[PDB]
């Protein structure tokens, strides 16, 4: 062994050493929030189908205990996706909220303790909104 | 450390950044049109509906001012999707055209400034039409 | 950089790089069949009212060129439809048959040059045939 | 804005202009300070066509460019 080699593999660490890495923030950000739609939209068909056969409001609920001809439950879990717990409670006279919160022990710093939100007008109108910045909220609501 | 693992490593990631990469335009200007069309032809349903009930044309807007006995307003706002506007004009004849114009500031590059439309003629034939590109046009109009 | 990291980089490209792929091509097949027949069924309805009203057969064409008290013509294009061509020829006694022939420019590979028909016998029954795959054939007519 | 200075790498600069049309080049130019004689002045660059293809190209000797780009 020589001192050549060992000083240009030295010079040669640090050159390698210097490469930059960019942000990677957004990107997980947009994509919880491009999921927590995805997952919370087709509520709507039941709930839809619940208002207009005949049951009333209120009955309609969230989990997996069965169905009957009365109640409706739509197959999924308060708590099915990890990243946040969904909430649903449809009035007797037909407007409702269903509200998708983020969970603080699983979200992302930025998307944490959000709340997206689908309202139903009393005539019949679907509207959404959501708390998040700008740039993360999906291109389908407001802010 | 020696001079044969640092230039087996600089070797693989030369090797490791050669991954072509192919394009992924079509994808989404495909996309936009596909989803366009699919927010905008509801619309033909209402329309009919109000023309053959009673009520004449002109009347007919968008937007989220409720419904009476005499004037029609179906449930979507103007800028309902974030990815373009739409207009609807009927005439007092019963001929009218919905259009669908992309926006710059939301949609993609070549999709921009591009309309489509869905005309009605006097006698009562629905034709529709649009200005993107042939590759980029649904599969369900001209161009 | 050393070599731990580069390896473990390029064994997680290689176990990423063994996602399976099912099929996906009965689904485009399916969905053809479930649309020209959803197409091309309303037809019937102007055939059966004017072959009771009181106009003869031959008359009644395809195409957008207003209408009249003795021939029909219902309004849709022969080629509305970019998966294939329409085309109807009742005959003077009332017996006739309206066929969809799928394209081969536009259609899939499998549902290429295949033809759906649905013929309306001399007394007045109206029968359906398909020359499609079992499993594409939709679920009401044969084969 | 994407999280890296014009100047982070201190072998070279980096040069980024993406036109109104989507096409555009990003270009790394290898400073005289840092980088070493051969690599001296040298430029490399990432161009975007119109339609959306990406080609890559180099200033280097044959032998120094690396496993992905011409010359």
């Amino acid at each position: 062994f020589t001192l050549i080699e060992l000083m240009i593999v030295v010079a040669i660490i640090g050159i390698l050493a210097a490469i930059a890495i960019p942000q990677y923030q957004n990107y997980v950000a947009r994509s919880e929030g491009a999921s927590a739609l995805a997952t919370i939209n087709p509520l709507k068909t039941t709930v839809e189908e619940s208002l207009s056969r005949g049951i009333a409001g209120s009955k309609i609920k969230i989990g997996t205990t069965a169905s009957t001809a009365t109640e409706t439950y739509v197959g999924v879990e308060p708590d099915a996706n990890k990243l946040g717990v969904i909430a649903v409670a449809i009035e007797d006279s037909g407007a409702g909220d269903i509200t998708f919160t983020f969970q603080t022990g699983t979200s992302s710093p930025k998307n944490a303790t959000k709340v997206i939100t689908l309202n139903r007008t009393a005539d019949g109108v679907w509207a959404c909104k959501s708390t998040q910045d700008p740039m993360f909220t999906p291109k389908g609501c407001d802010n």
